[PDB]
């Protein structure tokens, strides 16, 4: 029954090393956990995050491949990346999944993560959990997408359960140690959401095609 959520918010702490680079491996073994989480919530969520793991593989690829050593860590695979000219950094061409222009898509999708989940945490006992991810999409991910991707996204928002069964889910207990643990467990996501964001941000990279 429901998901083991604490699990895999924590393992968000093995992303980042005493130099607070955002390492690969744990980023990518996080974020299969977080496609887990998401199938544990309905055929519609594993639908919309397919994406998500394509992605996962891209970056499985590259960290596999020759080059591996440079994918190491986000702040290596930005450097190697750069460098070498492998980024598209005005249009779609010869480098059209590189891995900067790929861990963009799963950073930006973090973040609707943990807004969710923040909402979450903080919302009164009659919130519904259907609202609770509206408005953390809306507020997040939307930006970058089509109003029409947007539409389908939404389908999914309504077969969410009410918010003390979804909390309940979490196999922590009733909500208010569910609550616990998101309070607990959620800054090591932000954490690696902020890190991730400046690095991007000093790279001139949040807007690669
Ligand atoms: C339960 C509430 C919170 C849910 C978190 C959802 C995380 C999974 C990611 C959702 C993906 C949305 C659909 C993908 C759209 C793509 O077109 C887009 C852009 O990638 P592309 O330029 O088409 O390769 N990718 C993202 C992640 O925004």
């Amino acid at each position: 029954t429901g998901f083991n959520l604490k699990v895999v918010l924590v393992s968000f702490k093995q992303c980042l090393d005493e130099k607070e680079e955002v390492l690969l491996d744990p980023y990518i073994a996080s974020w299969k956990g977080l496609v887990r989480f998401l199938n544990s919530l309905g055929t519609i969520f594993s639908f919309i995050s397919k994406d998500v793991v394509s992605k996962l593989r891209i970056m499985e690829r590259l960290r596999g491949g020759p080059q591996s050593e440079h994918y190491r860590s986000l702040q290596a695979m930005v450097a190697h990346e750069l460098s070498n000219r492998l980024v598209d950094l005005e249009r779609r061409s010869h480098h059209p999944e590189s891995g900067c222009r790929t861990v963009l898509r799963l950073h930006r999708a973090l973040h609707w993560l943990q807004l969710f989940l923040e909402g979450l945490r903080t919302s009164p006992e009659d919130a519904r959990t259907s609202a609770l991810c509206a408005d953390s999409y809306n507020a997040s991910l939307a930006a970058y997408h089509p109003w029409v991707v947007r539409r389908a996204v939404t389908v999914a928002f309504c077969t969410l359960p009410t918010r003390e069964v979804f909390l309940e889910a979490m196999n922590v207990g009733p909500p208010e140690q569910a609550v616990q643990m998101l309070g607990e467990a959620l800054p090591f996501i932000q954490r690696v959401y902020n890190v991730s964001q400046k690095l991007y941000a000093e790279h001139s990279l949040l807007d690669l095609p």
